[PDB]
């Protein structure tokens, strides 16, 4: 009797493997190299942002741990894109970089399936094409059922500052992992190499903070799990502000020829090269804990040399006195062609063998963890022989992160953040739950009185649109209201409530000005997430159809599986760059066959009348 | 303008004298490989025992950190030799070791003098045998105007496990430091090897708490730091005592002849080598944490290989089944010969470099803290042009044990349990601030609110010592207290206060018993430490003053150091050996010449007629 699921590196991808293999009922090994970096925040000190923030709740909604430990360790919480649409909202948070990452190891911990090993993995072993082992540094043979491999940028990790470079294989304070990639070659994989850039640390003593100026997290913040209750307390400490000057960028413009991240998106370097026109570029100054005295330079990524960094930094006002902790720096790593990996996060070179995280080729936490999550969902379903599970691209952003992956192949890794995923509305961050839940019980990550709880939210929103129909309001009462708001006058028989708050008018300013409305509903009162839900659903009627049905459309495509081993010279009216971008590329899908940018609309109806 | 102290290594060495000399108000810089990992206790999670209390109690009344660390971070404390003498008395504390280190760190942060830089030092530049600047891996050079050097154990580090050796400076999952070593033998420094052992870590939910015997701190448990109140409520966690079968040293004996710390005292090869007729071995499960899962196993120092620990483990009761996190592991690492540096902590060598920690190829992080703080106080002391401190062996176990350090060369790192110091009573870990605290002053480490009461509570014990012979105590009120406690009746008129309490009566048990004494000193009461000092002072006059006699001696044969600039070719009626140990030592002080084993007591007394 040996182990069920081994999970390689304690990072954010495998954390949320582990703990979805153990709360998931089965035995599971954690090995990594230091049990000191459990989940440790290699970068960003924050969680969340664009399309980061919606994954992140995505990744709570199905039972992982990433949207409790936020909630658990924020500093300053902070909604981004206020002014736009529910589509747009986008939950970030300061993390305590270092309690954070306490969090995570003390919930790994006390998780009873999960032993815990301090190891490097040097080699994977495998007979007649299905994983059966691990080797660590020993050379003692790990035995498992399936192992999900979650590594980051330690596979022969290289640490770059200019001309001059380190091993190392998350900072320089790290070793490489050196054995396991020519292993895996060896199993019959392919591999890149990718580069990524942190930016340089600073004292926070050393600042002007009379320059600077000042951004606080805002008042009455918004919590990712939807477990947490309040957050509001932990608007801890508050970021700071910045541009950059011309004088900045000929500073910078010295080291382009030495740093390895200039290119022909990751740098500052970058940044100034493909865009010389713009005089200024916004850089965040965000403190790393508490009462940490680091303090993380954002937006100023780089591997420009050592001592043109701090000559850069100086320029920047507020910094002319910046004292630098470390400096700036890129890191190369070995990383795993996407497509050697099924959407199951499976691969298809040996069974039973998962990849999860930066390995993949992707950046970010919550992308990595994201993977983590699925790799392990699926090792449990694997072993227990039952289901495995593919999110949609109109069920999570999980699922076009997971699809775009073993899809879109580029140079880059990727990130989600110029990822502009059309499907918006119906995917926003404020209903995950109601998308995911279900699927998360399926797997034993949630809990029954977390199931049916959001069973019965969607029951009241439903219930209350109902009502929001029958209601009638006379224009006696809202007259005055409108009047002062200037917006639609009611000279008449207006109730249809539904018609009433749509232009620039709150759902409890209904509640507030009628009797008739509050007596058929004043359950949406006491509850606040019902009467948050409803009043987008109204207000955003036409939007949310017109996107839905496009939804189904490429629901249907992404639903015609079966385009394999037949002739693609048998198709009738095609080609002439469809057919030779078919051929090339190769697509499992139809949906997938869609979105390759030489064929046409008209090519793809042509495959459907077939098919 | 440049730096005045630059402390490589922010270890327990590196932060006392970081601390040090920041506190001493002087511009410093703290240089290390990772910040992570500040005051990280690499091997026991805790703080004290037999010398080690001394040492730390005495590092508090000098104004550093380790105390009060301990105090705000301490999971059971536990006094040692509670029924032997207050000489034997040993203050020690499990500390969490991850919270350790995060205390340490946010002191370091809080104290502006310091700046801090993360990178690694690869050599130290020199002008004329005086200090001038040290080379980071990017080969910029830091001038400064001194630097204290505290290495620790990364310094070529080399870890074994049985016959397969990695690189690595603490554990595995650190670096070693590779430019330095080579750097400074070009400097003219002499270095040598040393190897120190680590027990494995463990699973504590793999233990069987049905035959392991728990052992829980002692109520009313005694605080390190003189500054802090109470450690009540810091009773956290409690450990776990077993002992070694016969069967466990028969699976031990297997890998003798792999492990590369079996010698011909640190391991437990060497421990059943040395000792084959006991047959059994203690060992001590401490959690190193209040929530963590991971468990050190004292006494269980050893270089086995891994598969033959776990094997060993197993047959321990209670640990049948037992999880091993990490195997035991030996460090090899370079150190410098403690002859090349002063008494003061500075270099022979050159001028304003300062050696601090396992660097000086000593063992403990007291001993190492120890070492740092005077490293520190000097550094700064050199700079203004003052006085540079050297602690007697009559004033300090920090005097006896740097004394020993420079004095007593031998192939092992210096241990202070196996150095059984003569001077004990009045070296006892509860009198150390009023011995040291005026020290502490001149060095702008002690505050005034805190000299000045430590110079008050001395005042009182003498002036209750006053009253102490002159009081009262009548066979009414002690009579029966006697015929309970069976000790000596009161047939008659004893009063005389101090000819009572002496065989076994305490302080407080009069002030209790007679209204006559309370009236005439309830100041004592007042001060519990007054009390606590006084009841010893007479209840250990006649050892005290024993002792002291003899400390006196030597307290005149320290500070004989005149015989600077002269040959042993010139003095008659010495050697035979006597003359070749002295030519080979080459004596500083006459003191330190009459403790090396070679030179005869009429052989000093011809250094003397002399000198
Ligand atoms: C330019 C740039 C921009 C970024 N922007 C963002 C952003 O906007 N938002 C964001 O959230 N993040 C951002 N990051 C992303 C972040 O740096 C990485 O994505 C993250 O460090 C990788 O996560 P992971 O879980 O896949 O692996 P890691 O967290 O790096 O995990 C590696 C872990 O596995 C262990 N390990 C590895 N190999 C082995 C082995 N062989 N044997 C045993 N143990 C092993 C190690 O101990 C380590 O702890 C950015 C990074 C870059 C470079
Ligand atoms: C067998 C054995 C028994 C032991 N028993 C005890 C005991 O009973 N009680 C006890 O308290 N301890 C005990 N220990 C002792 C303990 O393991 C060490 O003494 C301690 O780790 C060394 O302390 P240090 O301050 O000198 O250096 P360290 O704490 O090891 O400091 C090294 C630090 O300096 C930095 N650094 C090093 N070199 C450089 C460089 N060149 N450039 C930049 N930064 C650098 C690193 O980042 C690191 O954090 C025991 C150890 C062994 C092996």
């Amino acid at each position: 009797h040996m182990y069920d699921v081994i999970v390689v590196g304690a990072g954010h991808a495998g954390c949320e493997a582990a703990l979805a293999v153990a709360r998931g009922g089965l035995h599971c090994l954690l090995i990594t190299s230091d049990l000191s970096a459990v989940a440790r925040m290699s970068c960003n000190p924050a969680i969340g942002g664009v399309a980061k923030g919606q994954i992140t709740r995505e990744i709570d909604a199905l039972g992982g741990e990433m949207g409790k430990a936020i909630d658990a360790t924020g500093i300053q919480f902070r909604m981004l894109n206020r002014s736009k649409g529910p589509a747009m909202h986008s939950p970030r948070a300061q993390a305590d970089k270092t309690q954070y990452s306490l969090y995570m190891r003390r919930i790994v911990e006390h998780e009873p399936n999960i032993d815990l090993l301090q190891d490097t993995v040097i080699g994977v072993s495998a007979n007649s094409g299905k994983f059966s082992s691990v080797t660590v540094r020993s050379g003692r043979a790990i035995q498992a059922k399936a192992a999900i491999l979650a590594c980051g940028t330690f596979l022969n990790g290289l640490i770059h500052i200019g001309m001059d470079h380190f091993p190392g294989g998350r900072s320089t304070a790290e070793p490489p992992v050196e054995g396991l990639t020519e292993s895996l070659a060896s199993l019959g994989f392919s591999f890149g190499r990718l580069k990524t850039g942190t930016p340089p640390r600073i004292d926070s003593r050393s600042v002007d903070y009379t320059i600077v100026t000042e951004q606080p997290g805002d008042v009455d913040p918004v919590p990712f799990s939807f477990s947490s209750t309040s957050v509001a307390n932990r608007n801890l400490v508050s970021c700071y502000l910045t541009k950059t000057t011309e004088k900045t960028h000929d500073i910078l413009r010295t080291g382009f020829d030495r740093s390895p991240l200039f290119t022909g998106c990751p740098s500052i370097e970058d940044k100034i090269s493909r865009f010389p026109d713009k005089s200024s570029h916004h850089i965040f100054l965000e403190p790393e804990g508490t009462d940490t005295v680091e303090m993380y330079v954002n937006g100023f990524s780089t591997s420009l040399p050592e001592d043109i960094q701090i000559a850069g930094l100086r320029s920047i006002p507020g910094l002319e006195e910046a004292k630098m902790i470390r400096p700036g720096y890129a890191i190369e790593y070995d990383f795993f062609h996407p497509w050697q990996i099924r959407s199951t996060m499976e691969t298809r070179p040996v069974e039973n063998l998962f990849f999860a995280g930066q390995i993949n080729g992707t950046s970010g936490y919550e992308e990595a963890a994201a993977q983590g999550l699925m790799a392990g969902i699926n090792a449990v379903r694997k072993i227990l022989g039952k289901e495995l599970i593919v999110l949609g691209r109109d069920q999570a952003y999980i699922g076009v992160l997971i699809d775009d992956l073993i899809t879109k192949e580029t140079k880059e890794p990727y990130r989600m953040f110029t990822s502009s995923a059309e499907h918006r509305l119906i995917l926003r961050h404020d209903n995950a739950d109601l998308r995911l839940r279900k699927i998360g019980y399926d797997c034993n990550l949630v809990s029954s009185d977390d199931l049916h709880r959001t069973e019965s939210i969607i029951k009241r929103v439903q219930h209350c649109l109902e009502v929001m129909k029958t209601a009638k309001v006379t224009p006696a009462e809202i007259n005055t209201l409108l009047m002062n708001k200037g917006l639609q006058e009611l000279k008449t028989p207006a109730r249809a409530l539904s018609l009433i708050k749509r232009p620039g008018i709150s759902l409890q300013d209904i509640l507030e000005h009628s009797l008739s409305v509050r007596s058929a509903a004043e359950e949406l009162c006491n509850d606040p997430r019902v009467a948050e839900q409803v009043q987008i659903e109204i207000k955003y009627e036409g939007y949310i159809k017109r996107e839905q049905l496009v939804a189904d459309r490429i629901a249907r495509l992404d639903s015609l599986h079966i385009p394999d081993n037949f002739n693609y010279d048998s198709l009738n009216s095609l080609s002439s760059e469809g057919r030779e971008k078919l051929l090339k590329h190769r697509p499992a899908t139809i949906g997938q066959a869609s979105r390759i940018l030489g064929v046409s609309p008209s090519d793809v109806s042509i495959l459907m009348i077939r098919l």
